[PDB]
């Protein structure tokens, strides 16, 4: 009947209750979003099946006769800008996806990530050193946001004097408001221009960073990254490389601050921190929904998704499907979190998982270790959640350093 409108407050206010009510009626249902028809998948089994079915494409650049492909995430994006944003692993299907991922995997290794551990630890310490010993501060602006941004910049060879602008553009892009479609596309163009200059500088002055290495990566069979591929991969690595981690740190801080019992456990047993981060991701997945396009008719959960349909796989809703995660609304750092979809599923499974876990673990351990009496600076019910189905997070979070 009343087709769900993903722009309504129902999806940004106690929204997991909304996902539950939909999942109960039909884990695969028609919805409206940004002026287009789509299918929302809220069931865990259904979401896993969907992400595993390659008939559900990840490429927004593919053309189909008489069809105008529109991914919600590229709202307001001029075509050329979309291409700059979508010529990488996450926006490619095999065989192209296969070679792009293989080449990037040669340099974006666990070794390279672990080599940054000392840097993550030092940056974390320095940021915490600057907030003081007492009073109220915005833990996002002073910590959760600057840490990942500095880490990804060092990984991608982005000099200090070029880190003060893209954070603002990226922020505008996380929100999908039809009212600001033009501003969103303009923010996107700035990011493109920024990446074009970064690549130019790196080709001219090589270093030991990941971008420099991708400029040189090659393989007898897979070949190498074309100029367009290199540029597009650098772009998403820059944005995806810090935004999801900022969300994790902010959400994790909020969850630990509002679940004293859970925080107590993690502290008593340090070996419990890794799974705590996994549960924080299971509880409130940053990539709440991920988009796919039906290149052919595809049946999911007994529902025939018509060919050329836009499919929104609700990774977050799937993580709260009681059939997969019993007592889903309980944040439990001890639960078996295996199988959650916050890092994806299938061929597009997160390539940054090692780094995301490293940052989350280092950041939360340091923050709560430095401030044993840390407390929320506002009522839990007054925290403002980012209005985005692309990347859920917290943009401002007051905390009292000394309780
Ligand atoms: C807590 C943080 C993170 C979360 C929640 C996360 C989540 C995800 C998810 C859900 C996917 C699959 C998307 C899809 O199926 O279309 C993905 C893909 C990917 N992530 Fe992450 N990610 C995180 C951190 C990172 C970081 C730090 C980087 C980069 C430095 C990164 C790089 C990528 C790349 C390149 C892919 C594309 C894989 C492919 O298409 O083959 N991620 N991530
Ligand atoms: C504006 C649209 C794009 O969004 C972003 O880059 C966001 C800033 C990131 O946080 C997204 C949400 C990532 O965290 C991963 C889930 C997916 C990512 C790796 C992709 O490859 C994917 C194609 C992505 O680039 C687009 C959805």
């Amino acid at each position: 009947t009343t087709v769900p409108d993903l722009e309504s407050d129902s999806f940004h206010v106690d929204w997991y209750r909304t996902y539950a009510e939909l999942r109960e009626t039909a884990p695969v249902t028609p919805v409206r979003f940004l002026g287009q028809d789509a299918w929302l998948v809220t069931g865990y089994d259904e979401a896993k099946a969907a992400l595993s079915d390659l008939r559900l494409s990840s490429d927004p650049k593919k053309k189909y006769p008489g069809v105008e492909v529109e991914f919600p995430a590229y709202l307001g994006f001029p075509e050329d800008v979309r291409n700059y944003f979508a010529t990488n692993m996450g926006t490619s299907d095999p065989p192209t996806h296969t070679r792009l991922r293989k080449l990037v995997s040669q340099e974006f290794t666990v070794r390279r990530v672990e080599a940054m551990r000392p840097r993550v630890e030092q940056i974390t310490a320095e940021l915490l050193d600057e907030v003081g010993d007492s009073g109220v501060v915005d833990i996002v602006d002073r910590f959760a946001h600057p840490l990942p941004i500095k880490v990804i910049c060092e990984l991608l060879g982005v000099d200090e004097k070029y880190r003060g602008e893209f954070g603002r553009w990226s922020s505008e892009i996380l929100v999908m408001d039809p009212e600001r479609a033009e501003q969103r596309g303009q923010a996107a163009r700035e990011v493109v221009n920024f990446i074009l200059d970064l690549v130019e500088r790196r080709r001219t002055e090589p270093g030991d960073d990941l971008l420099s290495a991708l400029i040189r990566v090659q393989d007898d069979d897979d070949g190498r990254l074309s100029a367009d591929e290199l540029t597009s991969i650098a772009l998403v690595l820059l944005l995806a490389g810090f935004e999801s981690s900022v969300s994790l740190i902010g959400i994790g801080t909020y969850l630990l601050l509002t679940h004293p019992d859970q925080l107590a456990l993690v502290r008593r047993d340090p070996s419990a921190l890794p799974n705590a981060v996994e549960e924080i991701l299971r509880y409130i997945a940053p990539p709440e929904t991920t988009t796919r396009f039906a290149a052919e008719e595809v049946e999911i959960g007994g529902v025939a998704i018509p060919q050329y349909s836009t499919v929104l796989v609700a990774n977050g809703a799937a993580n709260r499907d009681p059939k997969q995660f019993p007592d889903p609304h309980r944040f439990d750092v001890t639960r078996d979190t295996r199988g959650h979809l916050s890092f994806g599923q299938g061929i597009h499974f997160c390539m940054g998982r090692p780094l995301a876990k490293l940052e989350g673990e280092v950041a939360l351990r340091a923050l709560f270790g430095r401030f044993p009496a840390l407390s929320l600076g506002i009522d839990a019910d007054d925290v403002v959640w980012r209005r985005s189905l692309l990347l859920r997070g917290i943009d401002h979070l007051p905390v009292r350093l000394d309780g």
